[PDB]
């Protein structure tokens, strides 16, 4: 059952006993492994119909309330046995449970410890968590997200955070951001199918005009906030401009990379994706860090379906574009990763590469194994989308599960 | 809906449905409880040397299977002469405990083993293997003539062309025809008294073992090794290639005057020598096969691999960059030199070679054909999408299923 895992660089093996500890299921079977597959349809995030069976609950909160005693050492304390008399107590009565500010804490923390796919998780002890769980309206939720960023923006020097709405509850509307991340571009659908602007982002954008946003007409108009309190329809808020730092694009020899006129916000705060805690679902509860610089200089500025500039850039390089095997992709994308990385430098805002990163997370894996005895790690996300074997974790087998408290998707509200 | 994975493609948006993958029976690594998808070997394909024969009910389960997909595939499948098949290699598993391939499927196979394995980003030319009928062979000096054609068959001047070599299968109560090099052409490492190693550091237990068996070494950094070729019950025996079938590229860059004088080469033909080809139950011990190289496991994985030739600092204090801070992507920046020299040594010598984005955009060809051809297409992403700029390629965007289908190449214990 346990997993053997070699470095296949330095020739170390070690085993993952901490993936025993996974109680739920990935999509993965003995007779096909679906491993590169982005998104389940399984491991989602359920509405509620009613609420979980009870003995679920209870026992995936008694598993969290043992995993946080332990975690400040007062397991087997009297507090532990009376927390877990109140919990079930509470469940055995309302179908349902809250938890303690300095519980939901640790959990959030936990959450990010366990989220396979993040390279940035040698951090995960350091997060600012702000419980927002005394929210009952799409206003106030809008005043905890000002809060937020401007607390992880800190004028530049980033840092960890994360907001945590109130809680789903059976038998009545979540609480939700329609936005992917707090900060992204429009994408507007131009005449003839092509798109002005991100085209990750053409569906948003459109309920954000149909929700009576007057919309721009730029590549990097900052998108409005679709906020929504149960059984609401979701409410617009405009971002004061001076809580969103951007970054623009320059190129440290490149004297025409300026002028392409290409920029990137600061802050990568991810908005959709549920927190669960003991069995308990935050459907609203966005997270943000820092970039690692080939997000936004390889995915976000080269993919084909994203702004994709590769071609521009490699014309005004001058390389030849006219055969595959000029690696003309290959030197655009370096050039481009490296204005990021210059570019973020010379503002003075937080960003690591994607060297250091991985570095940092063979460091975490290492961290981990003596902690636990091993990480939950997702291959093809760890490993960077330029420069693979070039860095560390290419050459680390890594093992997938799924570990509780969790980051997990959940169905767009609309 | 359908009850089969589903499959996106996150450029296109487009959908497919994998049913192909429930022809499988032959179990993967991973578990709904974990994946083990990224691990090298799993001990799956894997195989420990069996003493003796199959279970009788066994093989015949692999042997029937097989010479249904071989009947369907001339599309006689119920026939009489399918049937007739059916009962010939039943009763020669009955007398015998094994069973033989007719010529033509030996060819089927091996050509099916190739389309099947999830690995391999070159299977668009899966159609054009040239499968060399070796099963007459009876001796490690008739494995070498065989081993030599196949060599100038396949390299061709520097137009290669794919091929296998099959020697005869694994036999109750006798030996195994054995490679025991991991590819026909691979290049010595030598352990120095400091503790480094000259020449590629992956092949040093080989180069000690071909020392051990008598073969004289060199000393530099690219001396091609020896062949150890075992046949049944005997002691491998060494043979020298001659050089001049051995077609190498001495690399130079084609604006970077100076990477000539760096004095790397590479050889032009890749040819695995060490895995076990399943046809049908049947295992073929030795089966070299050969194609022509992809350009990034030249210049990414064998030379700058930091376990491999490891060249990316002594490329990057060349050119002048910055190798003290990883911010200056000093890595990222030599390593994309050092692959468009081989694409231009390769072009200039007139090598057959490919560059990873064409290799990528014929593989979605590839997946798009197998499709409509059987409905899904085993692959592992961790292997087709290339080791440098893996998200400006096709495939890092495309969604892929895993698995295990026979006709198969499987790893194999090593002979000694
Ligand atoms: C401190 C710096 C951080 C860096 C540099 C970083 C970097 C990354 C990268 C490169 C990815 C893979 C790309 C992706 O899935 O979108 C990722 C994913 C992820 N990160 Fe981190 N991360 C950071 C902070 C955070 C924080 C603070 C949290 C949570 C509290 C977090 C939670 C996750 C999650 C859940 C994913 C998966 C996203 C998905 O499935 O779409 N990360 N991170
Ligand atoms: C025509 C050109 C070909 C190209 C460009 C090519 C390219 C590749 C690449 C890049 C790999 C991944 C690296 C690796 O797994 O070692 C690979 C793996 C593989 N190829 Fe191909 N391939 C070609 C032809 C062949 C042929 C002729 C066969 C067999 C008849 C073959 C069978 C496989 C197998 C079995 C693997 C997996 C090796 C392993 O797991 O160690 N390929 N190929
Ligand atoms: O840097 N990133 O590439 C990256 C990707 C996805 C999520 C986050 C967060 Br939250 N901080 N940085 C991230
Ligand atoms: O070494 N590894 O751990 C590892 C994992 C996944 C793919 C590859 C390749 Br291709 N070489 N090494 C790999
Ligand atoms: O080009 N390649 O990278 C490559 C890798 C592994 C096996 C083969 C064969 Br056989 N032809 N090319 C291959
Ligand atoms: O698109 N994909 O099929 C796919 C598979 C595996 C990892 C990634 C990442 Br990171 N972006 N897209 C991916
Ligand atoms: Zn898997």
């Amino acid at each position: 059952k346990f997993p053997r895992v070699k470095n296949w660089e330095l020739g170390s093996i070690t085993y993952d006993t901490l993936c025993a500890q996974s109680q739920q299921d990935g999509p993965c079977t003995p007779r096909r492994c679906l491993g590169s597959l982005v998104l389940p349809r399984k491991l989602q995030t359920r509405p509620s119909p009613g609420p979980p069976p009870a003995e679920q609950l209870l026992s995936q909160a008694r598993d969290f309330i043992n995993q946080y005693y332990s975690s400040i050492k007062r397991s087997g304390s009297q507090a532990h046995e009376e927390r877990l008399q109140e919990v079930e107590a509470e469940v055995a009565s309302t179908g349902t449970y809250h938890l303690r500010e300095s519980e939901l804490v640790f959990g959030a923390k936990q959450a990010w410890r366990n989220a396979p796919r993040c390279v940035g998780r040698i951090q995960w002890g350091k997060l600012q968590v702000f419980d927002a769980r005394d929210c009952s309206s799409a206003q106030e939720m809008f005043t905890y997200i000002c809060n937020h960023i401007k607390y992880a923006t800190n004028r530049g020097n980033l840092r960890s955070a994360i907001t945590v709405f109130p809680q789903r509850a059976p038998g009545r509307g979540d609480f939700r951001i329609w936005n992917s991340q707090l900060v992204r571009y429009a994408g507007y659908r131009q005449q003839d199918g092509s798109v002005r602007g991100d085209p990750a982002n053409v569906e948003i954008t459109e309920l954000c005009i149909q929700h009576g946003w007057t919309p721009g007409n730029g590549r990097f108009d900052v998108l409005p906030l679709l906020l929504q309190a149960p059984d609401e329809a979701p409410e617009l808020f405009v971002l004061p401009p001076e809580l969103v730092l951007e970054v623009p694009l320059e190129h440290p020899t490149l004297e025409w990379f300026a002028a392409l006129g290409l920029r990137w916000y600061a802050l990568p705060a991810v908005s959709n994706m549920l927190l669960e805690i003991g069995g308990l679902e935050f459907s609203a509860a966005p997270f943000s860090g820092w970039y690692m610089s080939t997000e936004i200089g390889t995915r976000n500025l080269c993919d084909p379906h994203r702004y994709n500039i590769l071609e521009d850039v490699a014309v005004c390089m001058d390389l030849d574009t006219r055969t595959t095997s000029s690696l003309w992709k290959d030197k655009a994308a370096v050039e481009i990763n490296l204005a990021v990385l210059h570019s973020f430098q010379l503002a003075k805002v937080t960003i690591v590469d994607h060297h250091a990163a991985t570095v940092s997370f063979m460091k975490h894996l290492d961290n981990e194994q003596k902690a636990r005895g091993g990480c939950p790690a997702d291959w093809a996300w760890i490993v960077p989308p330029i420069s693979g074997s070039l860095t560390p974790v290419f050459h680390q087998e890594m093992v997938n599960y799924i570990l509780s408290p969790a980051f997990r998707y959940q169905p767009d509200p609309w």
